[PDB]
């Protein structure tokens, strides 16, 4: 029974309201409603791993989990196994997977970060879940960040305290936070970003939604335009929406947007919005197609409308060769030439690399680099051809050019990271000196660039 090359996996957010569901939610594991949804061909045919990320869930675990597999036994006529679980208040995660995939899964990790200070601790704040699927690593995150159409600002730190503290995947990757942890990361959730126009426009609104035509809409998307503007999500990547706003809605119809201010709503007014996303963040040249972004029409127990999406993932196989796993293949090497690192720090302690992959067998240090003041004000870090030669555990050609080196420039004077990228071994060429190239990121937000030269050699 051969080894998957690519899975699927479902990604649902749902904020509940605090309410239980409805008896049928079988249309969200279907992606079925409005937007980019799922053939009625692939029905029966069940997604590989499905992640369900829930806010203001009223439920217990156990009440949740009897849901959720009923719904999955009643679609596809599988029982489904339960990877993991993690609710933090009324924020929670559930992993499941096709039993086949039991022996194939493992290092699962759950974590959750509570955002916000005294007043604003309490409830808002991110669960997640990482676990290798074979050679690959795989992180999901299921944030609720804080609300309000004026607190853009604050789901921003939201985001980037939830992306330092999260402690997801491989505890060696010590220089890394999550968005460089894993092949393929998920980040979902009630994100509360808010169509920013202004009130006296509520009803405008409205009827541009009801003639499906969004576009005059997304262009005021705080997270799109935040993205936009490099504040948050930077190298993340969504799914261009095509469904309606999934908030605010009357429930038990979602033929009413509710968005007056109420003494409910703390006197705020709720225009529709997209507060219900998925993003994703995958190595350099990994394949993941997204195959559907959309809400459901049919679940309205809830001010919000369930999300969901899918997507293709290349994954790998856990590869043996005679000599790696537990030795090098002395076939392999990986060479850095004439690399440079662009840095926006005004410090001026040396700095040196550290490179992580799991094609090593553990990490490597470089010497330290020679600074150079650049042009526009920048620090220039010159390694030249004195970085380490990289000995990695498997030369076979079909494993390497799958694999990815993490590169961290750190401070001699304080062996803090000042940045954080990767690199992709998927190149056009073996034994050819080719240009290679990263931003370099540090708590999620650009501090330079990386760039010069590689050269693999591979057993072929
Ligand atoms: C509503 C539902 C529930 C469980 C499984 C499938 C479906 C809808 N799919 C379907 N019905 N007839 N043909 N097809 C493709």
């Amino acid at each position: 029974q051969p080894e998957p090359d690519m899975i699927t996996i479902f990604i649902g957010t749902w904020n509940m309201g605090n309410a239980p569901p409805p008896k049928k939610i079988t249309s969200w594991f279907l992606s079925k409603g409005q937007g980019k949804t799922r053939d009625d061909s692939a029905d029966y045919i069940p997604h590989d791993i499905y992640v369900i990320g829930t806010q203001e869930d009223p439920l217990s675990e156990k009440e949740w989990l009897e849901i959720l597999k009923h719904s999955l036994q009643e679609i596809t006529s599988v029982t489904f196994k339960t990877v993991a679980i993690h609710t933090l208040w009324n924020i929670r995660i559930v992993v499941l997977a096709k039993p086949e995939h039991e022996n194939r899964i493992s290092h699962i990790c759950t974590d959750n970060v509570k955002t916000g200070i005294a007043n604003t601790l309490g409830n808002k704040g991110a669960v997640g879940v990482s676990f290798m699927f074979n050679g690959t690593s795989l992180g999901f995150v299921n944030s609720h960040l804080t609300s309000g159409s004026e607190k853009k600002l604050r789901r921003n730190q939201n985001y980037m305290n939830i992306l330092r503290f999260l402690a997801l995947g491989d505890k060696k990757l010590s220089p890394f936070n999550i968005t460089h942890r894993f092949t393929h990361l998920f980040w979902f959730g009630d994100l509360n970003y808010r169509v920013d126009l202004p009130t006296w426009e509520a009803e405008t609104i409205i009827q541009k939604i009801k003639q499906q035509q969004y576009a005059d809409l997304l262009s005021h998307d705080q997270l799109l335009t935040e993205r936009r503007e490099q504040k948050v999500f930077l190298h993340f990547e969504e799914e261009e929406i095509t469904f309606a706003p999934t908030y605010r809605f009357e429930r038990l119809t979602r033929d009413k947007y509710a968005y007056t201010k109420q003494k409910a709503t703390g006197m705020k007014y709720n225009l529709p919005s997209w507060c219900d996303r998925v993003l994703w963040k995958s190595y350099p040249l990994v394949h993941v197609v997204c195959q559907s972004y959309g809400s459901t029409s049919d679940i309205m127990t809830s001010d919000h409308s369930p999300v969901f999406a899918t997507f293709e993932a290349g994954v790998t196989s856990q590869f043996v060769s005679k000599n790696g796993p537990g030795t090098v293949d002395s076939q392999g090497q990986i060479e850095f030439l004439r690399c440079y690192a662009t840095l926006k720090t005004k410090s001026q302690t040396k700095f040196y690399l550290e490179f992580h992959s799991s094609c090593l067998e553990s990490f490597v240090k470089s010497q330290e680099g020679e600074n150079e003041e650049g042009s526009e004000g920048e620090l220039v870090v010159k390694f030249g051809e004195t970085l380490p030669k990289l000995k990695p555990i498997i030369s076979d050609p079909e494993y390497l050019l799958d694999q990815h080196i993490l590169i961290s420039i750190k401070s001699s004077d304080s062996d803090e990271s000042y940045g954080e990228g990767c690199i992709a071994l998927r190149l056009e060429a073996t034994e050819t000196q080719l240009p290679i190239y990263t931003p370099l990121t540090h708590h999620g937000e650009l501090t330079g660039h990386f760039q010069g030269e590689i050269k693999l050699q591979t057993s072929q």
